[PDB]
């Protein structure tokens, strides 16, 4: 109840392959802050299975290496929402995509609004697309979004961006 951006007609099934996170934004400067942030996740693959759920694969610094994750995050009734696993009713929604270049996703608390949301602009290539950027952008403003990361071509083929 914060994201009221969600797209329709979603084939969750196309949207498998690897993804680069070009930008991503934070509704507080906490959750993007430093390079083990909570949020802070850098995607590399997404990995739907024959039901319908979505298996995340991406890369966290932790305890200050760049550790590989695995999140399996699960079908809904509405096809562009899932629900990731933890201590908290998290939400993953998926905003836009054309399958072949750009996703936008958030990724809400049920909790609390402003104390949870995080948002992505994935690319299929380690290349700023710019339009990719502007419906990120356009997305964002009706958000309360305080941190803005965004990575570069060089960032974005290294483990963690750096
Ligand atoms: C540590 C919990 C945050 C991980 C969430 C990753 C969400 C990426 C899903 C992209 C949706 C298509």
């Amino acid at each position: 109840l914060i994201v009221t951006q969600t797209m329709k007609g979603l084939d969750i099934q196309k949207v498998a392959g690897t993804w680069y996170s070009l930008a991503m934004a934070a509704s507080d400067i906490s959750l993007l802050d430093a390079q083990s942030a909570p949020l802070r996740v850098y995607v590399e693959e997404l990995k739907p299975t024959p039901e319908g759920d979505l298996e995340i694969l991406l890369q966290k610094w932790e305890n200050d290496e760049c550790a590989q994750k695995k999140i399996i995050a699960e079908k809904t009734k509405i096809p562009a929402v899932f629900k990731i696993d933890a201590l908290n009713e998290n939400k993953v929604l998926v905003l836009d995509t054309d399958y072949k270049k750009y996703l936008l996703f958030c990724m809400e608390n049920s909790a609390e609004p402003e104390q949870s949301l995080v948002c992505q602009c994935l690319v299929r290539t380690p290349e700023v697309d710019d339009e990719a950027l502007e419906k990120f952008d356009k997305a964002l403003k009706a958000l309360p979004m305080h941190i803005r990361l965004s990575f570069n071509p060089t960032q974005l083929e290294e483990q963690c961006h750096i």
